[PDB]
């Protein structure tokens, strides 16, 4: 037989939310990622020409809090979208690129045992 695993939204929140919280706890590194990029406010007006699909911690949080992920990989893909956006837009030598790299490191550490537990 073949049975597709079903994940209830609270199941996903309780497993995955802690991994998001681990990123929020990183200070100063998470501060640029805690709200959607506002190009006008930040003085970076080319941002949306380069980044077509914006993502940030508050959006991911919202989606986890309101049951918008069906599968663990959907949550993971949004986290990587947020990081890949920042690695794409910002220069390798920049503060925000280096902050992104630190958050990705923390994320890789936290997510692996969670993915194993979710199966
Ligand atoms: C996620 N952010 C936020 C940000 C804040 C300040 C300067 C550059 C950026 N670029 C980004 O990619
Ligand atoms: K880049």
């Amino acid at each position: 037989s073949m049975r597709k695993k079903i994940f209830k939204p609270e199941e996903l929140r309780q497993a995955l939310m802690p991994t998001l919280e681990a990123l929020y706890r990183q200070d100063p590194e998470s501060l640029p990622f805690r709200q959607p990029v506002d190009p006008q406010l930040l003085g970076i007006p080319d941002y949306f020409d380069i980044v077509k699909n914006p993502m940030d911690l508050s959006t991911i949080k919202r989606k986890l809090d309101t049951g918008q992920y069906q599968e663990p990989w959907q949550y993971v893909d949004d986290v990587w979208l947020m990081f890949n956006n920042a690695w794409l837009y910002n220069r390798k030598t920049s503060r925000v690129y280096k902050f992104c790299s630190k958050l990705a490191e923390v994320f890789e550490q936290e997510i692996d045992p969670v993915m194993q537990s979710l199966g």
